């Protein structure tokens, strides 16, 4: 027979055609993604401002505290929402839209703390003119595996301990955070 | 005339399984380009303001306290018309229109409580250097079912009670509320 | 005669015509007013800000004090400019245009008062760090039929009196107002 | 043929007095729709700013002090180019252009007067905690015809005088003026 | 010959033409300048703001300090850059662009000064609550021909001297300037 | 026929030297209209912001401190990549993009130095009333080649040294740095 031959020579074209047009739509999608993901680094571009991170949400939002208010902010793709730590300094572009995580604020108000609260997250800190406030503790100061502390009879060690009613802390009253311990010798 | 039909059946059987390896990788391209495009499509929609709740109105409206000032603004169809409590933190969108309820601002100044006021609603508190301001109390400080306390002849106070003058309670002098009590120890 | 009949049948049409077109222009004016006055309630719509009222004018203006300056502000139709009392919290829409009157600011700075002034409107109040300032008194504290006083030998009454050099007042140093008396037990 | 003419004379006499009841109610519609439309047409024109007057210039210009800062701006044709006195309240329109004179800011800080100054224009006053600032005086404190005083050997001072050091006078340290004297009593 | 005559009658036109068109281009330039220089007085027009002059550059720019930041600002033609004195109140139009020079600030914070620095330009002033700060000195207080000082035994002269560890100064802590001496008598 | 040729040679010789007096004054018009137009063309280009330098990044970026806040922004491909020192006063254009090094903010608060810190980068200084803050030090306070000092048994300290606790050093607590040291004398 001579109809089968013409029936195949027709399927081969009906398949070469679907192969030309598919190979192209991929290039179109792989060009498209390299553009969208080039866009996401355009988001992390300077000039950018800095807020403290108050708390994490489930739906990829953050309570950040920036420019003096509590804001609830959408963050970038590029940023890993699990590994965001309470009270860490984040970065943010024009329209606020988070784009990095960062150290902890390292400079500022010192105040001595008077006790840790039932919560286990908040301190009674006492600032400078016998002023008392209640801050959140930056995850790093209640942190899981922090050494007992040991006594105070092999003198000044200052290496990282769990928190004592005595220590001096670096805080941001404006925000609501503790941040780090400090050696004082009074 | 029979090799002709192998050739064909062999170009075919070869394309249709290149056609199906592409089918499958183009699927897994669209599925990454569409999950990314929604994340980015979310970053477009503006962020959220937060503010303290100052009083319900027999209107639809509320007196909140947002980016510094005392404003009166409407609620969205979807939140509990009047069953949010005086002085809780709420969320607010771009055009300023409440949309959630929340916790209780839980960090801030500590004052002592000079005496609850005339009408059982305001307190007169003394701040950090003696200066006396008069604050609204927020519901869970005067809710209906709070134990009279007993006098103090067994020790421990950590558990909910009616406000006795003397108590150190926490307060946001720029907004006007007190928000929770503090387990004092000397 | 047959000219009079045609002369009336012509006046009746010349009057039926003026009656069709008048009945319509009214509907046009009564629709127009229901739109203008619907607009005036669109003005009192949320989101809205709140200022203190300094003093009233003849030509429907107010000296209000909102967001930190003195402003001379036009108010809404809906508003009864003679029932406005010096130092009364008003409300204001987007472009500042008053739209309600209201209670009295109820929370804030307590200070004690050292004397009323020859004016009979202004006080020497003495705040917290032996700081002295001079506020306007909210009409309610010099009000006409304020019961005299009587001594203090049937003890604590705290029901409304005329104002003593003793009492503690709720003020807004920012604005310049007193607002209410307070029972301090001392 | 005579009933015909009653009928007519009776349709007429009936319309022309429906025509005149409408005439009159449409009048009283236009008279409410036009009195309202002017009130609303007024709410369009922007509100007014206020500021203190810092010094006449032999130009047309004044150095006033408005939304917090110290600006120099023109006067409107219609106010008396030179006859307004150093440090009185003035009104200002949207494009900042003075338009009125006013009273004297009548409420604020109270300082004592340490000694009038070198040139007879500035005072050195001590504020509420001991800081000493140096303020301009406003005309009615150094105007030309003020009683030399008398020593004090009969009591009551409430009447206009030349400033004796000691006198507590009232002042607006962020703007720089003093504004009026105060009856002391011990 | 008759070709020379036609050769001159042609140069005279070729020169009358260059004379018509030149006389016009001048009017065009002299009209243009009277417009540009009319523009430069339109720049010094009210409403205008007031900054302190920090330091002068060579390239017609200034470090002024206005509205709380340090700014490097271009000034107008009309203004003589080498007659600008460190710490002199300047004026500035809408877009900041200097347009006058001025007196010195005249009112403000008094503090006594503990010493002049090795620099010879900066003082250790000491403000009110035993607060120490370090200001630039307005040229006028280290000025070249400042008479000596002399002892203090022909009593209070107050007439202009060179600066002592004793005197009280008028300063702007916000800017960083001293400005003038003051005769206190304690 | 010969007067004809004087006439001509005399109109010519007269125009061509009016033509050359204009030539020359039009030159001196263009030369003033173009030197002015460039001065004015400069006043168009926006002014400059300044801010403190908070830390180099192994990116291309810096953490500066500008119009009050703490931002991270890029450098102009012409300033020294990372050989600018921590906490020096840089300048910034309109779109906020650094463009220069500068001196050292030389005026401000004076504090005493309690003890240099753990990692030799932050100090803990006490301020003016007793509050203690923790500040970044700016290169020249801890650069490499600074004399150990010697003890105090001959006098005069004015010359560069390593920071001994006690020293009064200047500092800008809102930004975070200290900046230079002060020759103390009791």
């Amino acid at each position: 027979s001579a109809r089968d031959i013409h029936q195949l020579e027709a399927r081969i074209d009906s398949l070469a055609a679907r192969n030309s047009k598919l190979m192209e739509t991929l290039k179109e999608a792989r060009q498209q993604l390299l553009a969208l993901r080039e866009e996401v680094d355009r988001l992390g571009q300077p000039p950018s401002g800095y807020g403290v991170l108050l708390a994490t949400h489930d739906d990829d939002t953050v309570d950040v505290f920036t420019s003096g208010r509590k804001m609830r902010l959408t963050c970038s793709p590029n940023i890993d929402a699990a590994s965001l730590k309470k009270g860490q300094t984040v970065r943010l572009n024009e329209a606020l839209t988070v784009v990095e995580a960062g150290t902890f604020e390292a400079v500022g108000e010192i105040s001595t703390l008077r006790e840790i609260l039932a919560d286990g997250h908040r301190a009674l800190v006492v600032g400078h003119a016998d002023e008392e406030r209640v801050v959140w503790l930056a995850d790093p100061l209640i942190a899981e595996d922090l050494p007992d502390g040991l006594p105070e009879a092999l003198n000044d060690d200052t290496r990282p301990r769990k928190l004592r009613p005595g220590d001096s802390l670096l805080v941001d009253t404006k925000a609501g955070y503790a941040f780090e311990r400090i050696p004082l010798v009074p």
